[PDB]
RNA sequence: AUGGCUGUCGUCAGCUCGUGUUGUGAAAUGUUGGGUUAAGUCCCGCAACGAGCGCAACCCUUAUCCUUUGUUGCCAGCGGU
């Protein structure tokens, strides 16, 4: 059931009080996310995933340059799959309108 | 009361608008930060992405060379001198 058993990870501060039910503590001298409560969420999110998949949904992966870069890079270009690789520009989803006058920049250049 | 025209800050690099976002609002952002430039000139970063007026560049003159033309300008090679 469970993908793999590696969640070592390495944050030790700045836990959220508002996600502690999703949090076991004890190991990483700090905190950690628990194991069990996760096998039945993205059971589920991948399940919901596939209604819009249906329609070839336009899903927009998103990692901020250094965030993944090594992670992703360009796993996500499939078929019907786009992705924001770079710096995410500020409101640009919101003002697609004026992001329009850019990406005919892009497409003229 | 004005049109037109002109002086000065000042040939200083600044002054603004679209959408977007933040704030109850006047407003803010961008336009600030790290470098650099004669310059809001350019690069990186960034809650902003673009644009306009302005800066530079197009203009004239000057400094080198080449093509054409050779008088009313000029005289290197030759001659009457
Ligand atoms: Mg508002
Ligand atoms: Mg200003
Ligand atoms: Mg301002
Ligand atoms: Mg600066
Ligand atoms: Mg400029
Ligand atoms: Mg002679």
């Amino acid at each position: 059931m469970l993908k793999a058993g590696v969640h070592f990870g390495h944050q030790t501060r700045y836990w959220n009080p508002k996600m502690k039910p999703f949090i076991f503590g004890a190991r990483n001298k700090v905190h950690i996310i628990n194991l069990e409560k996760t096998v039945p969420m993205f059971n589920e999110a991948l399940a919901e995933l596939n209604k819009i998949a249906s329609r070839k949904g336009k899903i927009l992966f998103v990692g901020t340059k250094r965030a993944a870069s090594e992670a992703v890079k360009d796993a996500a270009l499939s078929c019907d799959q786009f992705f924001v690789n770079h710096r995410w520009l500020g409101g640009m989803l919101t003002n697609w309108k004026t992001v329009r006058q850019s990406i005919k920049r892009l497409k003229d250049l």
